[PDB]
């Protein structure tokens, strides 16, 4: 049951600026890889249905807690405005191949960001019959076999993104679930496009939705979730070499 | 020609929501229930394909539909559910690793695409076309435009086909949204060539559409069903045709008066 | 000229008996080799090799502009006249994804791609053009068309003394040496966009839900001076298989209304 | 440029203070035996590379086409002139098809790299001389060079980037660019495309306005009683060959204003 | 960081007195395989082949930030400062198109393709940056370019310990190895874009009636808290004949006028 804001004083807002790490799974061992760029993909055999955990991608997760608060009304932090930029290098020289030539970043793109008062509900979904995901690091669909490619009440694996072992080549963001949480993505095919990524200074993003509510921390903690896919250069992945946060909060009665 | 009076003031008594999603279709080879993938079996080649593609290498219209809770009915002035609002989103992954060819590198997906959704109070009239002078289309679980022969490639007043989508056995290469007869219905389509281009597609959780014609009248269900019909074609990866994953719809209804 | 010396008065408010509206399908056209009945195909024969091709294409290797007419219900006419009014227009292009069908002999997916142009105008009287050559050696089919020049070339650019100036007053008229004329078409709105060749594909958008306003800077739509509006189109998407590919058929929801001229 | 003149009102448009003309403006590819200019949207034959890198036939390239027009006369203190405030441009263009199949089997068309300008105002263009590499020179036959026979650099230099005026169509888009730091009382569009054989995309239509005023309202001024129209419509290549739009459409709206002697 | 701990006051209203225009072109800069001035070009030498560009690529095959520095004239006549804010900018780049200098010795028409990078920044201070590597093996030229670990590689990830900061104090810094610094450019509006690699060919616009305004939310424009004002840029377009090309120069008209501060 969601009140009045508090107007915004000095000690009623508070603002953290921040760096997420983009994540490529690990071929053996349990903790994240905070890696720009992934180990040379496998071939189609092995790809197609088992990658190596270091050739994919998982969604980063972060999460900031802001200062505690000093009856039947509760005060709550707010997150109402934020700014998001991707630090990015362009790929020249180190997009030269062996071949001759500049090849670059190019191929399947995914940009993807996600603020919310708890974790991000997901989907568990294969791209074809047989893709099974990494045998290794990752939490897969099904840990040794295949889920439906299609939205199934009974077999569609509903998660949360609790931890840094999601791949984002098997789940998505489910929209019939995220509450208090504002998400967006894009996704790109694979005839060898190139990315175009925009960064700025002077940008903002509002958050408050239809009744001009923001996204509310009921536990005391905002969680952040996102990913920058880029493509591929010279058969190796590439990410965003990170992203920026800068989070506005105000108080809410509750 | 009916007769639409003022829209029922909304309370938690007149409004009704709904999200659910709706999954893709490919056509069944060997069968005639709709197999529900998200990817096809390989696209077989020109000689066949041309003229008559194997059921399960085409794409077909989904269909689903929504009845909301019933209205207890003054012999005079009826109430109708009436759409007004809605939020669809696609579901869609990346293909990277899954996208890695035998040759080496990576394919993706890439090449014809179509994107289309229809809500309605009846069933999607649609117009049956031919791509060129020979295509039948499937021989096996499709409803074609005509069984064992073509149809113009053309509009024809007396030989162009004019169905409606009241099964999951319509497929996208050879039936078109009717542009002059979708009354009470609110449609959206986009397609691409084929030169191996990417699909490029957004979602997100903060988007809606609002449904309101020039009059401010959305979709009324007049027989007390909506029609939700769609299909997102985003090319083809390692030659097998591939769809969105599924599409999501979150309908926004209140009540609405009509004259007999 | 078109508009020239004519004297628009106040609209006549809108009633069920002042207002007229029809919903009507153009076919597009290809050229005919061996006749002068127009081909209405959204598909085209295979193209000739470039010694062929690039000057005399087979009249059936090309796209012509489609030509459409509509004359609305006769009015009970002084000083004082009234005419019809197109203010209003939907207009959406029947259109399939080419998959199957663009499966080529070599092996994987050829699709529709290459040189497109989109194009529709509405007017009072027929579209004005102007004859131009791609290059200094095409003449176009020596068949069905209507050529700038029966057997020879005009320029490839503007002549006031040598460019050719005719009306699309027939279903002959060559995509690839007609443009629409920007110094003449009054009383008529006119849009079009083109695409160059290196097999890029089309992108179409349609819908149920858009419209397309009419009215100029003074508030006045088409006038039909003459009972008939004209509709002149064409949409070419490009290249499958080494044939030219059209939209299958282009809708057109034409709204009227009655509006005051002097005599 | 412009500072010296103290610009007043405009006169209240009636049908003796207002003028309006349609014209059509040529494309202009270079003369290789010849010093008029050839009225083409199609160019020679592209040379090869050891020739064309430095040195390439004057019909080989694309010039700056030039138009002036002169609004008709006007008649104590305080002086009338025209004022360009309203324009209309559209480029004519068809789609090859047909004259872009090729020897080798297919459709190529026109594509690779292209260059969109149009400029009005009330004195020639100022452009600024430069080289796209370190040895370019330009055709040594028709245009004028920005050095000619040699290079200037390929950078902006106070000292040795030449600076001149588009008074004949002799000027070629492949070493001559707008100055940014000169053009008063011009208003000025430029687009340019890089070169991995993309295609042009080209709208036009009938129900298109530019308006010209300033932040002050003041148009194009027509102080010595001319307008200058400077343009250039590179499409790309066909056939190893230089394809411009086929000619530019331009409507001028005139009206009177008032400065101070 | 650069602005907290400044209290800003009122504008004060522009006149003839209060006001200062400056136009100035900003040349692009090639690093310098044997020297240690920058090279100002606009095309640099032939790229070297991947075991050497790679990871130590030749300095006068790489772009870095150009800089320029504006002082507008010292301000006359204790509790309270006058200063010089940047309000209102044009930025326009200097482009050629190239046709037959794309013209390559296996015939046709290749031209300026493949990876690009747009940027300019306005500030009171240097921007400031952070030092990157695209791969875990990329340590920039071992000649003339200030590289985030002069012998070695640093992370191609954000780290508080191990990403070097610095600030663009000269024409040294790589736009392969340096990017801006999202969490400190405060006085400072920056922007850029940047293209993947698949042979894409740049697209670039330029006019002469384009204005950027430079107030932030609270209607504050740049602050020259040190009477001076650094322009911070680069325009890699592609690549173009297996050489590196920039745009020719940039140009920048900026508008000053002066504001109240407290000591
Ligand atoms: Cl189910
Ligand atoms: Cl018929
Ligand atoms: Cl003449
Ligand atoms: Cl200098
Ligand atoms: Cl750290
Ligand atoms: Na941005
Ligand atoms: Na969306
Ligand atoms: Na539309
Ligand atoms: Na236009
Ligand atoms: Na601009």
């Amino acid at each position: 049951d969601v009140l009045a804001a508090v107007p915004l004083s000095e000690e009623t807002e508070f603002k953290v600026e921040l760096f997420v790490k983009p994540v490529i799974g690990n071929a053996e061992g349990t903790t994240p890889h905070y890696w720009s760029i992934s180990s040379p993909l496998k071939t189609a055999e092995a790809a197609n249905v088992t990658p190596d955990a270091d050739t994919t991608v998982c969604y980063s997760l972060s999460q900031v807690a802001p200062p505690d608060i000093p009856e039947c009304d509760m005060l709550i932090w707010e997150l109402y405005r934020m700014e998001t930029e991707v630090l990015v290098l362009p790929v020249l020289n180190a997009g030269i191949l062996t071949t001759g030539g500049v090849g670059g970043i190019a191929g399947p793109q995914l940009y993807f960001w996600a603020v919310g008062g708890q974790p991000l509900d997901v989907l568990g979904l294969a791209p074809t019959e047989k893709y099974k995901g990494p045998a290794q690091y990752t939490v897969n669909p099904k840990t040794n076999g295949t889920v439906p490619h299609v939205y199934s009440s009974s077999e569609t694996p509903k998660a949360r993104v609790t931890n840094e072992k999601y791949s984002i080549e098997s789940w998505v963001a489910d929209p019939s679930r995220n509450d208090n949480c504002r998400y967006f993505g894009r996704m790109v095919g694979g005839a060898a496009t190139p990315p175009v990524v925009s960064f700025s200074n002077n940008s903002t993003i509002p958050l408050l939705d239809e009744n001009g509510i923001g996204i509310l921390c009921l536990q005391g903690r905002l969680y952040i979730t996102c990913a920058d896919l880029l493509g591929v250069n010279k058969n190796r992945v590439h990410t965003g070499l990170s992203r920026f946060f800068r989070l506005h909060f105000r108080q809410r009665r509750v």
